[PDB]
């Protein structure tokens, strides 16, 4: 059986696509991809899709959990916030397309124990003042998922121990409130 069945994923996700275009709203812009519950599944769709360092700038792809817009306003991201990787124009080339897929990873595998059922998503953007990677967490007062998840997150992404991450609420974003 083992060889036949598919590999489901404990989540179902959404892939959501944004494309800077200032004829339009902010929401306008946001365009579901496809959605995947499987191993199989994710892969096939991200060997089909753009790598994320290829993307114009003004681009954003996320990763949500099924039911949950990628955006402030949804009920499981108003009290939450996220983690923010920002990264400069040399580590589009070095490290963009690593850390994306790293972080697709960590949310599909749940690779934060207990506390990945607070993780609602995660946010890549590509800019020409420099990219940004960010996982989205429900709750920004839960102070230890918050905590946990940050820790986990930056020892999977192998950012040395001298460098500090940042996590900002949603509130503030529409300055940190922890740092790991």
């Amino acid at each position: 059986p083992e060889h036949y069945i598919k590999h489901p994923l404990q989540n179902r996700w959404a892939l959501w696509f944004f494309k800077n275009d200032k004829s339009k709203t902010w929401q306008a812009n946001l365009r579901l991809i496809s959605k995947f519950d499987t191993v199989e599944d994710f892969w096939a769709l991200y060997n089909h899709i753009q790598l994320s360092s290829n993307l114009m700038p003004g681009c954003d792809y996320s990763l949500f959990k099924d039911g949950i817009e990628p955006m402030w306003e949804d009920e499981k991201n108003k009290r939450g916030g996220r983690w923010l990787i920002t990264l400069n124009k040399q580590q589009r080339r070095s490290d963009l397309d690593r850390f994306w897929l790293e972080t697709l990873l960590c949310l599909i595998g749940e690779s934060f124990d207990d506390y990945s059922d607070d993780v609602c998503g995660a946010v890549v953007n590509v800019r020409a003042k420099g990219d940004k990677i960010a996982i989205w967490t429900t709750e920004c007062e839960n102070r230890d998922a918050v905590t946990h998840i940050g820790r986990v997150y930056k020892e999977r992404l192998g950012l040395p121990p001298k460098i500090v991450i940042g996590y900002q609420s949603h509130a503030d974003t529409a300055k940190n409130r922890f740092v790991v």
